[PDB]
């Protein structure tokens, strides 16, 4: 006989719930282990207690029939264990807060328990219908704990219910709303799925439903988290109950493996193809990680963590091919025995809440304002699959969706990366004691941000062969410390690029054309595409203050060089003006550079100092070019008005360098041509010789013009002794082809050592220049009453005196007649 011998009993009726023990559509055959054979089949948690007033007009959908036949009824009163037919129930009513508070009040001893097949919960926070027949055998809002072959084992030490749970098997939770677009967690066998601890809600681990559930499943095995859609959609579903749609407690979430396969989206999600951030990212097999640390609470005031660790995990990302394939950090570091590691954490803050060292600190101070986050501490990772392409892929990924993935949490977020070694596959990566950074919207307004970059290289590694080896030399290298102040009502690119080379070497011409810099600039030049959502692309627009101090440059290739060394101190290229138009102000200030020559120009040359004897050095040079392509309308105004050039040299130096330079539109400068001291020591000045070349005279007036030729000394004298070619000696004002003289008192002073001693000077020349070629009307006058004292026996025979030639439309030279009508006619005098 089906003895019918239960019914809804005296309970702690729930708000939300009623609590009344049926046993419904079950043959309840009862026919200290004492067993009562049953049939508890149809356990309801109907609920929905609380709303308007029970709901009696409505009754909730979440209702259970039939679920499960606990039929063996194991052991009785005395850790009262039942081995049973039945898993559980679901309360598809909140999960979070009325569920909670029910189980809280109904627990308020150490019973264990052996279920069979592990119901499909839904609780959404006729579903709960199909866990009750779930239990019965044990594309959105399928949020379902199913494990298949339940291994629970419900500890339930409720001495304040300090509950415990260890099963063997895992869930499956596509978590969505009230495109497989959510969690597809697939954990299953005990190591596998090591499920463990699912829930609390006891006054005791924590003082929702005061839970403090440290879930730290610790699994090692596949594990596969097949799809993951996002992140966010993850967070909303934890603070609120749930706003999806088709489209006390610590919740301390462990999870440490070596295997656990894996998938990582990121999260960008319409309420704060596929997303757009990181295309096909996966973590692959990758250390299980994805430990998680959250609360019930929407806005957490605490932080809210998300760690993850990884010792060489295979993550091919972005995956054609990993850009990245593995972290590949073997770089111990203490002085103890240490092995570093990779990590990418996050650390999110509440919505409205509240250069090593200014590009450190302000991105610290950066950092300590969160609306978003990521961070990666790469020791030696620097890895890139064989199939992989710094210079396109992560342009094309992880440059473009980057920023536009939904930066908001509850756009102030920020950014770091960290490397002791680096290797930019596809080439001269030199990284050691790099980062990168990022900032959006500092002290909150849009169009703010710190953009940085450090490290420490070799300068010049070429590619396909062998590295150009260059640097062989507490500022560090490539210290790009960028600034942007953008508008966006503007809506154009601004850029104030601070750049600084520190003593490296950035040359990459390698063959006799700019070869290997033709590949870094096919390579590296690529300015911000950005097709992103949000970010029209705006027009670019370049303003630079670059400082390449102590840039040094002296392995520049040519067919047949000789160890040129040019040794630079500042190279402050600092355009205030914008470059990329016709106009561009360039303030070269230039501090006291000079130059160094080797040994013989034959390419290979040897000597005691390779920082050899100087040739020509500059105090300074002010090239401040306005070229338009000082209101000079002429295109290419290359005013490089130069301050001034000493040159110091002997017979032999000045030679070879004639040698080296032999083998190997207005231009007003303005410029002091020589204070040259130039083995022998004899002083040439040459002041404010504006040689404005094309300045008009009507083609190339090139007009010497020189404010001053005065020919300091000759011979072996270093002191000043006037000879010749305020004076405006414009010895070479020229037209379309004249010529002129500027009448000094007196001109030819040579009384000095040997007047010939400039001739042996010019026979040393033909010496070591081995090549010596050159061995209207013009009025090539030379218009000076000479105040004189083979031309120069008779000078130093002399030694006013002569004349002035006035060859008024003479024509006597012709460019290699100079001298045949030097030799007009006859002249003497005194």
């Amino acid at each position: 006989d089906t003895v019918v011998r239960v019914e809804h009993s005296p309970g702690d009726g729930e708000r939300g719930v009623a609590v009344e023990v049926r046993v419904q559509r079950l043959e309840y055959c009862d026919e200290a282990f004492l067993h009562k054979l049953l049939q508890l089949a149809g356990v309801r948690l109907h609920y929905e207690e609380l709303p308007a007033q029970e709901e009696p007009p409505e009754p909730p959908l979440q209702i259970g029939s039939c679920s499960g036949y606990m039929e063996l009824m194991v052991k009785l009163k005395q850790k009262l264990e039942v081995a049973g037919q039945l898993g559980s129930l679901h309360l598809l009513l909140t999960p979070r807060q009325l569920q909670q508070l029910q189980e809280l009040l109904s627990a308020v001893d150490s019973l264990l328990k052996m279920t069979l097949g592990g119901v499909t919960l839904t609780l959404l926070q006729l579903a709960t219908h199909f866990f009750t027949e779930f239990d019965a055998t044990k594309p959105c809002s399928h949020v379902r704990l199913t494990g298949t072959a339940v291994q629970l084992s419900w500890e339930l030490r409720t001495g304040r219910r300090t509950t415990s749970m260890e099963v063997h098997f895992g869930q499956l939770e596509v978590l969505e709303c009230l495109e497989y677009t959510e969690i597809l967690t697939f954990p299953g066998t005990r190591p596998c799925a090591h499920l463990r601890h699912t829930q609390i809600l006891r006054r005791v681990p924590k003082s929702a439903c005061h839970c403090h559930s440290e879930l730290a499943l610790d699994l090692a095995n596949f594990q596969a988290d097949v799809e993951l859609g996002a992140l966010d959609r993850l967070a909303a579903l934890l603070r609120l109950a749930t706003v999806p749609a088709e489209p006390e407690q610590q919740t301390v979430f462990r999870l440490s493996a070596p295997r656990a396969t894996l998938r990582l989206r990121f999260p960008i999600a319409d309420l704060r193809g596929q997303a757009v951030r990181a295309e096909q990212l996966r973590l692959e097999l990758s250390e299980p990680q994805f430990r998680s640390e959250l609360s019930s609470g929407p806005g957490p005031p605490v932080p809210t963590h998300l760690e993850l660790t990884c010792s060489d995990l295979h993550g091919i990302y972005e995956d054609p091919v990993p850009c990245l394939r593995v972290s590949k950090a073997l770089d111990p570091k203490s002085t103890g025995r240490k092995y570093f590691l990779p990590q990418v954490v996050v650390t999110v803050n509440p919505q409205s809440s509240s250069d090593p060292e200014e590009m450190r600190t302000f991105q610290s101070r950066t950092l300590a304002l969160s609306r978003c986050s990521l961070e990666v501490i790469l020791p030696s990772v620097h890895i890139f699959l064989p199939s992989k392409e710094v210079y396109e892929s992560i342009y094309n990924r992880i440059n473009n969706d980057l920023l536009m993935w939904e930066p908001a949490d509850l756009s102030t977020f920020s950014t770091l990366v960290t490397v002791l070694k680096g290797r930019i596959t596809a080439l001269v990566l030199d990284m050691e004691h790099g980062t990168l950074f990022s900032v959006s919207q500092y002290c909150g307004q849009p169009g703010l941000g710190y953009f940085c970059l450090e490290a420490e290289k070799a300068t010049l590694y070429h590619r396909a062969q062998l590295a150009p080896t260059i640097y062989p030399s507490g500022p560090h290298m490539l210290s790009t410390a960028v600034r942007i102040h953008l508008d966006p009502h503007k809506n154009v690119k601004e850029f104030l690029v601070t750049l600084r080379l520190h003593k490296a070497t950035l040359r990459h011409y390698m063959a006799l054309p700019e070869q290997s810099w033709h590949s870094q600039l096919l390579e590296f030049l690529d300015v911000l595409d950005d097709p992103v959502l949000g970010y029209l692309p705006p027009t670019v627009i370049t303003i630079l203050h670059t400082h390449l101090f102590s840039c040094s440059v002296d392995y520049r290739p040519l067919y047949l060089p000789v160890r040129v060394l040019i040794t630079a101190e500042t190279f402050t290229l600092s355009s205030n003006i914008i470059m990329d138009t016709s106009t561009f102000l360039l303030r070269f200030i230039l501090d006291d550079s000079a130059l160094y020559l080797s040994d013989k120009c034959e390419v290979e040359t040897l000597d005691l100092r390779r920082d050899y004897v100087c040739v020509l050095d500059v105090d300074l040079l002010e090239l401040v070019i306005k070229t338009w392509k000082k209101l000079s309308q002429p295109l290419f105004e290359l005013r490089c008005s130069n301050n001034v050039v000493h040159v110091h040299s002997c017979a032999d130096s000045c030679a070879l360098l004639v040698n080296l330079l032999q083998y190997v539109s207005t231009r007003v400068v303005l410029r002091e041509v020589s204070l040259v001291w130039h083995h022998v020591l004899m002083e040439i000045q040459l002041s404010k010789v504006s040689f404005q070349h094309e300045v008009y005279r009507p083609l190339s007036r090139q007009v010497f013009i020189v404010q001053e030729l005065e020919v300091r000394d000759r011979l072996a004298s270093s002191q000043i002794n006037k000879f010749l070619y305020s004076n405006m000696l414009t010895i070479k004002a020229l037209h379309v082809c004249c010529l002129r003289v500027s009448l000094m008192p007196l001109r030819l002073n040579v009384d000095q050592d040997a007047l010939f001693f400039l001739k042996d000077f010019f026979t040393s020349l033909v010496a070591g220049i081995n090549p010596v070629v050159p061995g209207r009307e013009f009025r090539f006058t030379s218009e000076v009453p000479i105040w004189l004292d083979t031309f120069a026996g008779l000078l130093i025979g002399l030694a006013s005196e002569l004349k002035l030639k006035r060859l008024c439309c003479r024509h006597g030279l012709l460019g290699v007649d100079k001298v045949l009508g030097y030799a007009l006619n006859e002249w003497l005098q005194d």
